[PDB]
DNA sequence: CCAGACGTT
DNA sequence: GTCTGG
DNA sequence: CCAGACGTT
DNA sequence: GTCTGG
């Protein structure tokens, strides 16, 4: 999973991230760096997407079940990385295989420090490789949804896709803001998706999964990794090739055909 | 020991 | 920074 | 992820 | 074929 849609206006996104802390207080997650939120139908690696993380990553003594929402760089840049510019990274951290995560230098260390985040999207795109043709068929893939008038109604009630991520913090040698960057954990595609692609993102389905993944305060790596697996609770439709070029940011990207 | 990699679809 | 391969 | 470049005097 | 930029 190397492309998402995350196009909602910031306040609509934030309201769609309404949740309950461990005490059952209804809350909206508190923003950091909201100016870096860049809505688009076509989010590629190296772009910023909003992710949820525990408040306790940002505030001493916080309730770890409280949530921050913050734009992060898609493509995990490890703390130790030595060059001036993130883009010089010579290995792909767009994704992080679940099967090998504990053996991977770039992911184990930040995972170990509790740096679990939830990557938000409308949904993700996958390109289907079909036998004996180089033509790839793009699909938009998303949580099942409630079953220009309809458009506004749909998107107000949209259930955002919640993907399990890991993030790391990098101080540019040259100097600047700390870079927060993320990888989306991958697992085997479910039966529903297996004729489209062998890989899918690790989807956290519902508030229990999202909560336990976020809460590095109360939930160990070993307990968190149990949430990482495929889900059949997923739907999709084929979309035009408009999505293919990551410069194309329009509704046509995720329109059915 | 040091050198060199650190990753995925 | 930390681990693997030599 | 795909698209597009891939080079020097 | 392989890497960078989006």
């Amino acid at each position: 999973c190397g492309r998402t849609s995350c196009h909602l206006p910031r306040d609509v996104l934030t309201r769609a991230c309404a949740y309950q802390d461990r005490r059952g207080q209804q809350r909206l997650p508190e923003w950091r760096d909201p100016d870096k939120y860049c809505p688009s139908y076509n989010k590629s690696p190296q772009s910023n997407s909003p992710v949820l993380l525990s408040r306790l990553h940002f505030e001493k003594d916080a309730d770890s079940s409280e949530r921050i929402i913050a734009p992060m760089r898609w493509g995990l840049v490890p703390s130790w990385f030595k060059e001036s510019d993130p883009s010089k990274l010579q290995f792909n951290t767009t994704n992080c295989r679940s099967d090998t995560v504990m053996e991977k230098r770039s992911f184990k260390v930040p995972l170990g420090k509790g740096r679990r985040c939830v990557v938000l999207a409308d949904g993700f795109y996958e390109w289907q490789r079909c036998q004996g043709t180089n033509q790839r068929q793009p699909y938009f893939i998303y949580f099942p949804q409630i079953k220009p008038e309809n458009w506004e109604k749909v998107w107000d009630n949209w259930r955002l896709l919640t993907m399990a991520g890991i993030f790391d913090c990098w101080e540019p040698p040259e100097g600047g803001d700390v870079l927060y960057s993320y990888t989306i954990i991958t697992v085997d595609s479910c039966k529903g998706l297996s004729d489209i692609h062998h890989r899918m993102p690790a989807i956290l389905d519902g508030e229990e999964a999202v909560s336990k993944w976020l809460d590095f305060g109360e939930v160990s790596t070993q307990e968190a990794l149990k949430l990482i697996h495929p889900t059949e609770n997923i739907t999709f439709h084929a979309v035009s090739s408009v999505v293919n070029n990551s410069r194309n940011n329009t509704p046509e990207c995720l329109a059915p055909v």
